[PDB]
RNA sequence: UGUGCG
């Protein structure tokens, strides 16, 4: 026991670093004799070792004296006001920059999370408090998961730690100086799956848990036999039938009447719409004049780069270099742009860049000519009168202005020459600075309109109509206006008729005319915009939100083709041949409206059309459907949209039209899903937060259980109330009471819960497939205090489970979101894994199972094929109404060694979740406080407002709400899925007991599809009363089991819907608008190739789901146009815009890139393909495999290709074929957005906990408080690509324009641009070694083509290496748009060659795209298939 | 840290 003591002492005395800081601790450590003080000094030394290593690694001065920040700043001579007690482990100063380096070690993930969050909040508080001291402070937190350091090596450190732990055990068994809590904490922090984590926590469950368990067992019988359960179900059904016939229970479903449903839809808003059958021509007339934007879109706005634009661009560029004062520089620049404009006007009588008496200066500013000249005169006079007081020289104001201009231009040229850009690349002409320059500016006068912005709605310059809805002119104008609105967000901050001297502006050209979007506010916020023109000013004025106008920016052709395909869906319908233009017009109008006025109310109105059309083609629908489909509408364009939708519906769903119902259903469903075109982002964050809190709070108030601000330790009143409400939840009566069943009230009946559990227990539901001391411990850098040690019924000793409430924004509103701590997330994950496995043991759940979803799809298709009855069910308020106590009771009453212990732990965790505390958002509390103050100081008084006001009048302010009646939306999702599965199995069993038929159910959390067998369908057709009684009994049973069938659920034989997938007979139902909108809305600020890959994935799934390939090619062209607007060069490896069906079905992304390259250089790819075929045959037998991956893939490129060609007996590519190249801006380093596979492996390996945990946690906490928009993402992408994003070989940062200018300097290199804008360069082989400045940025095209073709051949087969013969004009075929065809995709030694190819080819992610899900089913068009190319092995 | 309408 002392041999290891002497060994450890010798080890530390020999291998300790000889740092002056460690000397005192080493002297203390070695001199120790007693085991206790030896343990203390070993812990001391470890703490100092990690602290000092952290201080030195990050370059900071260690805090040995542990002085406060006050003492540090005062000792360094800087005074600060009083602050909180914060003592960092490390601190350093440089200039005015102060860095604190608080450090810690946590071997556990939950403890690490808690410590990092606490440390970050402490430093944030200190920084906010010191911001008054005018001193910078950037925090750095160094948290490591291990004790390893650079002062002590690994193995001796491990031996020291083990010996210290053994010494601790010895002292605790002998002296017991440490408290058992502190002893356990230190042992845990010294020793360095989740269900067994509850074994080490003390069981402190008192009588509260026993009372809860008794409550969930009281009145429940889970031992009923199948006979007794069947008799009880039969008695319940007979009583229900008798009461339903007598009218005591109201029927929740009605037989579908098409005319009645249409009439209900027509009178949906009959309080202000004083019409029902609107004329289509009058609707067009109203629509073209409804809004200022809509007026501008359909009006008659109709009518060589000049020097003003060149000078504006140059001076815009040189202002970011801060040549320097800001106001002075701005004024000087204004004068130069004015000179350029005057030069243009006197040269060719130009008129661009002017808005009457104001001109377009830098930073998107309108500048008044009068103000410019007065300011220039004042500034020149002031400088002249200042300077001439010294000497007597001719001032010559013109000369003074010229000299200032030359000085500014010289400084700007010097600044630009550093980054690699010369002035001649901006094409600026110095002739604009005439010798007569001052007088020329001061003797300049203009006459024109005065710019104005009308903020209020108190006449139109042009004729309000004339542009036809059929054409694409309206979409083009909307595209230009949307781009201008989005660009208005990029302006940097500078300092009724509202005509102004200076404001901000954006330019756009329409029909050869210049228009200016004028605004007076900067930022990504809603503001007033005014469209103005030089001829007549103030064309229109509106109040748009700029970050809601992204999807239309370059989508004119895409949207037009979307509408055209939708219209072609219904074109052979005979009754709609006369009313075919109107339909088209209506469709267009709806789209245009939702793209010009993107409103949440419009989004929900368009969404509800889906449920209307689903009920229209059904047999039975909920009686409350119509009330749910109606929304409050405020704006007049919303009522116009409703009228247009009503007209379209009444034309499509006319009684005279009965020809092709599947096509009309698809058309109306796509019109409904057009709601995805409107962005899903919140219009107002505070209003949506208020709505989310009301949705969270009203059900609890109706139930009657709301605990207001509960403590971590529960007061006896709160526990008593929780027990009472647990008893109340199971005290739901139904069908055997005077007042009858009360629908939609949360809770379950004891009788029906007993029936469910008994049926599960006896196997009725299964199938054949189943059967000093404390202070120093605190001072330690690795001692853990965040670990829970005991647990009660209310939760762990560390406190009850906290959940922050927020909203996840989506189409049709928001869904509630609960965010917990890491420890709470793991505790919940235990329950989730248990219930996921328990559901996996059974079948019918499609939530997480993927093959089960395919089984459900096949069953739905088979049901629809035979025209059997399908019941598509949504469950309303699945989250808020359903309760963790329900899950606890069900689990306690179910019957399936360690199983009893696992059930006990699960019950404890569910009891924890019962007592969870949800934190009211602080914005909501502040809004309620402001409303309360303004109401009490200065009539609706909503339920939530009444709640807050009642709490405010009695003192305490609500912060946390605890209630039995809530499960987190997505928190207990696997548990909810399991409950839905078992409850619906029991309900189907009861229905099969009652009738003769069976129901096949495929539940998934809240969504569900029930397929009725033949017997039930016959019952519906011949005995409607009994079928309706069965449906009502199903509704009643679901209500008794706390499953409230939504009013949007439908029973019918036409369509089966499940998880947003629709299936009918014969035809397919693609959500074309949904996929097109998803493609148009996903543009981020990632690296451009990543954006291309994401868009390619989206287009791949859209093609697989039935979108025609030409629309997808148009979407790809839209993405390339977005990239071209950022002026990013379009290399041949971004997107392919001439694809076909075979490219997406047979091929993959690599194959599409091969097709693009082969399109670019047809003749240079045949010989490469021949050599590749020879190579593939050589390596198929096994030879040439080992002498190719190491002799050629590592050698220099463009030189080994001829070696391969001569080695395989084929003609090597000629002189010119090697000259083809593409410009790679990431040749040295990836672009700044703020071997590839090797770095990917590194990042994945250093991600989870052992390495990179601190990095990933820092990025997560930085990106948590940073939320942006799609339009904000696009403007950020434009800013980043226009900035210095290109990294040179030596860590330098350059512009893309710098690289382009350096390329343009060399005359040998020539560019070649594709028909779609793809640029590839021909570099003469006479130069690849002389001037290596930018030749290093080029990559030969043939080598990348070879690598990609070889990798594609390995992953897909030899057919990709064959000759691509184009399609042969067979004859003439029908072009039926709804003529689909299903298709299946064509699916160790070569893995090494693949990974060797990927490290060699820095062009595309080849081997890493396997795991990032390949589509296993394609639905394409027969006409599109028969025009695809042929690629066969020969 | 953008000046870019395919
Ligand atoms: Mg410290
Ligand atoms: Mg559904
Ligand atoms: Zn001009």
């Amino acid at each position: 026991m002392e041999d290891d003591m002497a060994c450890v002492k010798d080890l530390v005395s020999k291998y300790l670093a000889d740092n002056e800081r460690l000397s005192r601790q080493k002297l203390a450590f070695l001199v120790q004799t007693e085991p206790r003080m030896l343990l203390m000094e070993g812990l001391k030394l470890l703490s100092l070792c990690i602290e000092i290593d952290s201080c030195n690694a990050n370059g900071c001065e260690h805090n040995s004296e542990d002085k406060s920040v006050e003492r540090i700043l005062h000792d360094h001579g800087i005074l600060t006001p009083s602050l909180c007690f914060v003592v960092p482990d490390g601190y350093k100063l440089t200039g005015n920059v102060l860095i604190l380096l608080e450090c810690f070690v946590r071997s556990s993930p939950a403890n690490f999370e808690q410590k990092y969050i606490e440390d970050f909040k402490k430093l944030e508080q200190l920084k906010e408090d010191l911001k008054s001291v005018d001193i910078n402070l950037i925090p750095l937190i160094d948290g490591r998961t291990s004790f390893y350091n650079e002062q002590i090596p690994d193995w001796v450190n491990d031996k020291l730690r083990d010996t210290l732990f053994s010494l601790l055990r010895y002292a605790q068994e002998s002296n017991s100086l440490f408290e058992e809590s502190e002893y356990s904490r230190l042992c845990e922090s010294l020793s360095m799956s989740g269900v067994e984590s509850l074994n080490v926590l003390l069981d402190n469950r008192s009588s509260h848990y026993e009372e809860i368990i008794a409550s969930c067992h009281q009145g429940i019988n889970n031992k009923l036999t199948a006979h007794e359960v069947k008799l009880q179900i039969e008695e319940e059904y007979q009583v229900f039938r008798n009461r339903l016939r007598k009218g005591e229970i109201t029927g929740q479903f009605l037989k579908v009447d098409k005319s009645r449903l249409l009439n209900d839809f027509n009178n949906l808003y009959v309080d202000e719409v004083t019409a029902t059958k609107d004329n289509i021509e009058h609707l067009i007339y109203q629509f073209k004049r409804a809004s200022p934007i809509l007026r501008f879109l359909y009006a008659n706005i109709g009518e060589k780069e000049c020097q003003m634009q060149y000078w504006r661009s140059f001076l815009n560029k040189v202002k970011s270099l801060r040549i320097l004062t800001r106001r002075k520089l701005l004024l000087i620049f204004d004068a130069l742009i004015l000179l350029a404009s005057i030069h243009d006007q006197t040269r060719h009588k130009c008129s661009k860049g002017w808005l009457g008496s104001c001109f377009i200066s830098v930073n998107d500013r309108l500048v008044s000519l009068e103000s410019t000249k007065r300011d220039l005169e004042k500034w020149v006079g002031r400088r002249q009168q200042s300077e001439r007081s010294n000497t007597i020289q001719p001032p010559d104001k013109n000369q003074i202005l010229i000299s200032m201009f030359q000085k500014t231009i010289l400084k700007a040229t010097a600044a630009l020459k550093d980054v690699g850009i010369s002035v001649e690349h901006y094409k600026i002409n110095m002739e604009v600075i005439c010798p007569d320059s001052y007088d020329l500016i001061l003797n300049f006068d203009v006459s024109g309109v005065v710019p104005t912005i009308s903020y209020q709605r108190t006449k139109f310059p042009f004729i309000m109509g004339g542009v036809e809805l059929l054409e694409s002119t309206d979409l083009e104008r909307l595209s230009s206006l949307s781009l201008a609105l989005v660009n208005s967000m990029k302006t940097s901050s500078t300092v009724q008729v509202v005509r102004c001297k200076e404001a901000y502006c954006q330019e756009f050209l329409l029909s050869g005319a210049e228009f200016q979007l004028i605004y007076q506010k900067t930022g990504e916020c809603s503001k007033c915009y005014a469209i103005n023109d030089n001829r007549v000013g103030e064309i229109c004025s509106f109040y748009a939100d700029p970050k809601r106008y992204f999807p239309a920016i370059f989508s004119a052709e895409v949207l037009q083709t979307t509408v055209s395909t939708m219209i072609s869906w219904v074109k052979d319908c005979s009754e709609l041949e006369e009313q075919l233009c109107n339909i088209n017009s209506l469709t267009k109008m709806i789209l245009v409206l939702i793209l010009a006025h993107p409103s949440k109310r419009s989004q929900k109105l368009l969404q509800n059309l889906r449920y209307f059309i689903m009920a229209y083609v059904s047999d039975y629908h909920h009686k409350d459907l119509i009330d749910k489909l109606r929304e409050e509408l405020i704006t007049d364009v919303e009522f116009l949209l409703y009228r247009l939708v009503r007209a379209l519906v009444n034309l499509i769903l006319s009684e005279d039209v009965k020809s092709m119902m599947t096509n009309r259903f698809k058309f109306i469903l796509n019109i409904s899903y057009m709601c995805h075109f409107i962005t899903k982002e919140t219009p107002d964050r505070l209003t949506d937060q208020i709505k989310c809190f009301e949705k969270f709070l009203e059900p609890k108030l109706e139930f009657g259980h709301v605990s207001i601000n509960p403590a971590d330790v529960a007061t006896e009143e709160e526990l008593d109330d929780m027990v009472y409400n647990a008893k109340k939840f199971l005290s739901k009566e139904g069908c055997t009471s005077i007042k009858g069943p009360d629908y939609k009230k949360p809770g379950v009946s004891k009788r029906f819960l007993s029936l469910l559990t008994s049926s599960f227990n006896n196997g009725s539901l299964f199938k054949e497939s189943e059967v000093c001391t404390t202070a120093m411990l605190k001072n330690l850098c690795f001692y853990s205090q965040e670990s829970p040690q005991s647990y009660s019924s209310t939760g762990p000793d560390t406190g009850r489970l906290k959940f922050s409430l927020s909203y996840k924004e989506q189409v049709g509103g928001n869904r509630e979101l609960y965010i917990g701590d890491l420890r709470t997330k793991m505790f919940t994950r235990l329950i989730e894994d248990y219930f996921e496995a328990l559901s996996l043991q059974l079948s019918g759940s499609c939530l997480n199972n993927e093959r089960e979803f395919e089984n459900a799809i096949l069953s739905m298709k088979l049901n629809v094929s035979l025209a059997h009855v399908s019941y598509s069910m949504d469950h309303s308020k699945w989250g808020p109404m359903m309760c963790p106590f329900l899950f606890l009771a069900t689990l306690q009453n179910l019957i399936f060694q360690a199983d009893i212990k696992g059930r006990d732990y699960l019950s404890t965790l569910l009891t924890w979740h019962m007592h969870k505390m949800v934190e009211i958002p602080f914005n909501v509390v502040s809004a309620m406080m402001k409303s309360f103050i303004k109401a009490q100081l200065g009539t609706t008084q909503s339920i939530t407002e009444d709640f807050f006001y009642s709490n405010f009048q009695i003192g305490v302010v609500p912060s946390h709400v605890s209630s039995i009646l809530d499960m987190g939306q997505g928190i207990l999702h696997n548990t909810s899925d399991f409950y839905a599965l078992i409850s619906e199995r029991f309900i189907n069993y009861a229905i099969s007991c009652i009738c003769g038929g069976t129901i096949d159910a495929y539940t998934s959390s809240d969504d569900q599809i029930s397929l009725f067998d033949q017997v039930l369908t016959e019952l519906m057709q011949r005995d409607p009363e009994e079928f309706k009684t069965l449906i009502e009994f199903h509704y009643y049973m679901s209500d008794q089991l706390n499953k409230f069938v939504s009013p949007k659920s439908v029973i019918g034989r036409f369509v089966a819907e499940f998880k947003s997938r629709f299936y009918v007979w014969g035809d397919e139902v693609p959500l074309l608008t949904k996929f097109v909108a998803a493609a148009l809305h996903n543009i981020k600020c990632k690296e451009p190739h990543q954006l291309a890959e994401t868009i390619d994935t989206i287009i791949d799934q859209s093609v697989a789901n039935g979108v025609p390939v030409h629309l997808c090619n148009l979407i790809q062209k839209r993405t390339l146009s977005l990239l071209q607007y950022a002026r990013y060069p379009i290399d041949p490896f971004l997107l392919n815009c001439e694809t076909d069906v075979r490219d997406w079905v047979d091929g993959n992304r690599s194959y599409r890139i091969m097709r693009q390259i082969e399109r670019l250089i047809p003749d240079a790819c045949g010989r490469i393909r021949s050599m590749l075929r020879k190579l593939y045959n050589k390596l198929k037998t096994g030879q040439l495999h080992e002498e190719f991956t190491t002799n050629y893939l590592s050698s220099e490129h463009l030189s080994s290709l001829s070696n391969l060609c001569e080695l395989l007996g084929v003609e090597p590519p000629s002189e010119s074929d090697l000259e083809f190249s593409w410009l790679n801006l990431a040749a040295h380093h990836p672009l700044r957005m703020v071997p590839t596979i090797v770095k990917t492996i590194q990042n994945k390996l250093s991600s989870t906990f052992t390495r990179g945990a601190q990095k990933l946690l820092s990025e997560a906490i930085n990106k948590s408080a940073f939320q942006s928009s799609i339009a904000s993402g696009f403007v950020g992408l434009c800013r980043t690509l226009g900035s210095k994003c290109v990294r040179g070989p030596n860590k330098e940062s350059l512009y893309i324009k710098s690289i382009q200018s350096l390329i343009s300097d060399i005359q040998g290199i020539e560019p070649l641009i594709d028909s779609h804008g793809v640029q590839y360069w021909r570099v003469p082989l006479n130069i690849r070694d002389g001037n290596e400045g930018v030749i290093s940025y080029f990559r030969p095209l043939l080598w990348d083509y070879m690598c990609i073709s070889l990798s594609t051949a390995i992953e897909l087969g030899a057919w990709v290496l064959g000759e691509p013969k184009k399609v042969r004009v067979l004859e003439f075929f029908k072009h039926n748009p709804c003529d689909y065809f299903p298709l299946k995709p064509a699916a160790i030694k070569f893995l090494d060659l693949c990974v060797a190819l990927d490290v060699n080819c820095e062009a595309l992610s080849l081997v890493s795209h396997i795991v990032k899900k390949r589509e296993e089913h394609y639905i394409v068009l027969s006409s599109e298939l028969r025009l695809s190319h042929t690629r066969t092995h020969e």
